[PDB]
């Protein structure tokens, strides 16, 4: 089975979820899943020399607005390996309807006392805009970012997205 | 299921075949699957300091005159992780023979480095020598020799991947 | 199916044993197997600045005494990828208790790298390397307050005997 | 000293130029030479998540005409150190203009690497790594609030006699 | 000459000072500078799998009270190489013993740290894990260190200018 | 001043001498010292997929052949930087002749890794270790068109005589 189906949303949702991990920070290459099956799969290389600035997957068993799974991006030291569950803290979420959840790894002391956007420094939330932004503008795409939403409008959003799974797939 | 048998040979054979990754470029480490799980599996650490030259995988639903899967290398600036499929347009192949053992040179479809490469001409020659002396010279010091008898063009290749697409069917079917 | 539940514990046991690594040498995250799935799992960051000295993983259909699989740990020159497995000789074995439970964990070394072909017993290690081992799994957990006493190292034939014990102990809590 | 200041421009100029590389093909981390002792310096963290496309560096004992050293890329395949140098063969040029100044870069491909023997101009090179190579030019400075303006692309003979041109500049300049 | 004597202490001490990398975050090969050439030497290799968790080496042109250059720590997060000249804000200081205090620093020029300022913004986990990766490191060498706490930004910049006149006078 | 010409050859020569690294180990590119300035230069990009399986390198102040430095081979479990000094234990010799000349090579072990306290002799290395050193310099200049001959490997005890030798001829014919 495709772990995206497989996989529970989380432990303790919306406030823990889980992060099935496509792309590892610092890849260009970037990897989304084969439906049928669930392997990894090459969707394209960046068409410029621009790394996935997180840890980049999907919350499993969610669906979202734009008729694709939730996306998440969670912050890691060192990267994981693709095909990796993180158990994540929502932080927040970028405005993108194409938005993606923000969040920290539970088990990383580091980020124990990050639990909303202020929690994170600007020129990093600036970095990740900057990327969404740009890192398809040779393939002739453009996309505004409006702003950042903060971990409670992110739980929000995470519920409906739970939902909206279990509606089209039952 | 092994992801072997289980993914198609491609989306639009043999143009566009999937290559099922197994050894990213730059690993000693030579990967296999294992037959009954298709998990991946350390077949040996290469005796020699060499690093495989290409991402190195196989086709799905494809077997070979030689009696295992055929399979393809795909030209890759950044390496996949294992059990990575990549859409991948063939261009030629290496005429190796230890035995009829043939592999694949492809390009990802979707790198657009790799846009106006269509066929065997237009790959360094310099890269195509580095590849063939890898497959002549890392299995040396296992005592096994292998010759490389040229390199065929992309439309030889695409008849190979149909060729080893019925194979399959014949075998397994 | 989770490769744990799936995969036989090897071609030849206990002599040659499957490896199913989990954690390549280098690395800081620790990962585990996501039960229901067997999916890799982030089960932490360790929290101080150390790396596996090894590639570790699990024993497929092992059971030990602490109430989970049978640890292996695996020398590699270059590491693995997680889920990677390892036909693996065994040389040893790492006798320690963690809070107060056997927690036991195989040494052993690729049977297809001939860089460790005259490696088959503990004795055939050098003791530096026996001593980082040990240290690493000494002070990991140091600062999450665990205390772990390291026991020493058994020999090639311990080692065998606890994998056989592991795969009995898996067929009676499964079987 | 100063490496920029000791080493000659090249072994056969323009033809063959020495590149000394500051950052390699991959890094996030910009790279300069200390002016008065030409150790490696950290300039800045680039402000988005973006890498160096090619080895970069700069041709020894050179002034361009934004009274800077003349930049050179290296098309790697496999990136160098921090003051390494390479015998480069001027393949093209990028007519950059940043913040007002006329800041063009020499493309360059390594003599000893037999990879790129056959490009020997600016048509050789796949048009989406002129493009990846622009756009990085074109962005990278974006978060830092800098116009940029990518003209195009110049051949070979263009970058070897604006090479020429930097030589005697820094004659001119430096005695 | 020996970078070490070579480059100043700093564009603006102590507010900014250059910290001169001998360490990248992530080695476990501990290297040092050759005193006569100041080359790169491997110091050792570290006896247990540890790594540097910050970037780490010395400020030019200074001296401590165990003898031998000031020691600082830059946090980056893509590592430098070797030799590679970062300017640096201290924002706090390690205790470790004749005194053995290294400055914990944040690059400048890397705005993900503008406002590290001082020890309160660090992380405490990371306050811990570079604390026990001095403590244990040299565990398998025979060798004890007590880490006595860490001491904020004043402190460490006086411990800067303390540090730049005592190597005036062990040098001149 | 070039570093080959300034360090000493040794702190306790020939049982402890000092390698200067050029090439770590994992390299496919090959790098060496320029001549008038000491700075790392890429001398070629490997024919072939082939790294260098030792951190590579040359004893400072000694004279080999037609007056080039003696080259070692320092075995490191992490790969150090160019330009970086090594205190190694001589070992065994690896002796080779490359385009008709003799070309030996020393092979020796960090002092202060304590992985390697017990090797002292070449007895001590991997016999598939050993051969996979032999069969990269057999065969990794083969798409050049180069002659290399392996003879095979020489003891501890003549990798030090030939060491002294070097350090011998330096002082007579230098300068
Ligand atoms: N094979």
């Amino acid at each position: 089975m495709n772990p995206f189906h497989e996989l529970e949303p989380g432990p303790e949702v919306p406030e823990v979820v889980y992060a099935l991990i496509e792309i590892p920070k610092g890849s260009r290459n970037k990897y989304e899943l084969d439906k049928k099956t669930g392997l990894l799969k090459l969707d394209r290389v960046l068409y410029s020399p621009f790394f996935y600035p997180v840890d980049y997957g999907i919350i499993p068993q969610t669906w979202y607005d734009d008729g694709d799974p939730f996306d998440i991006m969670v912050i890691m030291r060192e990267p994981v390996y693709p095909l990796t569950i993180i158990e994540a803290r929502p932080i927040g979420i970028m405005k993108m309807k194409d938005w993606k959840v923000l969040a920290v790894p539970v088990e990383d002391p580091y980020f124990n006392d990050w639990k909303d956007i202020s929690d994170v420094p600007k020129a990093f939330l600036d970095e990740i805009a900057h990327f969404f932004q740009r890192y398809k503008e040779l393939q002739g795409k453009t996309t505004k970012i409006e702003g950042w939403g903060n971990a409670e409008e992110a739980k929000r959003e995470i519920l409906r997205a739970i939902e909206m799974y279990k509606e089209k797939f039952g």
